[PDB]
């Protein structure tokens, strides 16, 4: 059975949602799409409704629409955006051109944290803990975020944190994906967490590059130029030539860079901000670091069910992706409240 939909216009955007969703209010817009806060009369909960922008403009867009829905239908973890609902006003595949996603409303993100701020910076411990707990789950299913930044980490008034916009500026980007030295593994997201943790402790962007060249220069100033064992592993000759053409920079003492920060924080930052992705701490390892002694519980840091990413290698028409997306909308089952 299909519920009753109602139509309204907000910021030059048509919203057509089921009547259970009331008091739609814009909170966000951009390339990623448009988001309204609403009230869900069924649950009694405050929700965020996202309308995808131009979901089927190109094969690239249509495949991205499919990828987002598949990723969001998979995530069942306290520190990762979960789907309460997905719908289209469309009555059949033929007039399917709009997709709406629904999740629990989150008031803020890591750019604007005040309701969490305390003198001892014990809030940093809890926020990074929740990021690592979410990344452990995502990483266990072979999902890498790749673009983690403060604006992608949503925060409640309770200071509960969730990762969103995953599996899909340059300040938080790992050196190896900015260029493509050794390709990349899951630890590209641990680099980003390092940069975020650094920014929460100091109040400044760790590495605010103006371009890719300035960005790499700011990074090598802290971590130092690659050693013998790292140079050996760069398969790109363009990258390897550039690194070696620069003057040698030493690795700095982090204790002096992050002066007066918690020495357990400085030690974790040293394990996260290593050039060589093979020796960078993993999310599972970082959770067991003494910095998180108060929060860490090995029996409450769950892993994900296996995730079928075979679709990623497939080359289909806009209409094939659109039909595959329509099937995922129909087969959706909300979590048992
Ligand atoms: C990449 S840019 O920084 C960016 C920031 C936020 C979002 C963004 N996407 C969502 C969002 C909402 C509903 C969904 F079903 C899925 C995602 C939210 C959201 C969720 C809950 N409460 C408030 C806002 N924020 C997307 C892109
Ligand atoms: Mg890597
Ligand atoms: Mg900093
Ligand atoms: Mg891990």
């Amino acid at each position: 059975e299909r519920p009753t939909f109602y139509r309204q216009e907000l910021n030059k955007t048509i919203w057509e949602v089921p009547e259970r969703y009331q008091n739609l209010s814009p909170v966000g817009s951009g390339a990623y799409g448009s988001v309204c806060a609403a009230f869900d009369t069924k649950t009694g909960h405050r929700v965020a409704v996202k309308k995808l922008s131009r979901p089927f403009q190109s094969i690239i867009h249509a495949k991205r629409t499919y990828r987002e829905l598949r990723l969001l239908k998979h995530m069942k973890h306290e520190n990762v955006i979960g789907l309460l609902d997905v719908f289209t006003p469309a009555r059949s595949l033929e007039e399917f051109n709009d997709v709406y996603l629904v999740t629990h409303l989150m008031g803020a993100d890591l750019n604007n944290i005040v309701k969490c701020q305390k003198l001892t910076d014990d809030h940093v411990q809890f926020l990074i803990y929740q990021i690592l707990r979410g990344l452990k789950y995502i990483h266990s299913a072979d999902i890498i975020h790749r673009d983690l930044k403060p604006s992608n980490l949503a925060v409640n008034e309770d200071c509960e944190l969730k990762i969103l916009d995953f599996g899909l500026t340059r300040w938080y980007r790992a050196p190896e994906i900015m260029l493509n030295w050794m390709h990349y593994n899951q630890t590209v997201d641990i680099w980003s967490v390092g940069c975020i943790m650094a920014e929460l402790l100091t109040g400044r962007t760790l590495f605010p590059g103006t371009d890719h060249i300035d960005q790499l220069k700011l990074i090598l100033r802290l971590v130092g130029t690659p050693g013998a064992e790292l140079l050996k592993k760069i398969s790109s000759e363009s990258a390897r030539n550039y690194i070696q053409s620069l003057a040698q920079m030493p690795k700095m003492n982090f204790a002096n860079v992050f002066i007066g920060a918690n020495p357990l924080a400085v030690d974790l930052l040293e394990k996260m901000l290593v050039l060589d992705s093979d020796k960078r701490i993993t999310a599972a390892q970082a959770l067991a670091h003494a910095y998180f002694a108060q929060y860490h519980d090995p029996d409450d840091e769950p892993v994900a069910d296996p995730y079928d990413q075979s679709f990623e290698s497939r080359d289909l028409l806009i209409d094939e992706w659109k039909s595959l997306t329509y099937d995922e909308v129909i087969s959706f089952v909300p979590p048992p409240l």
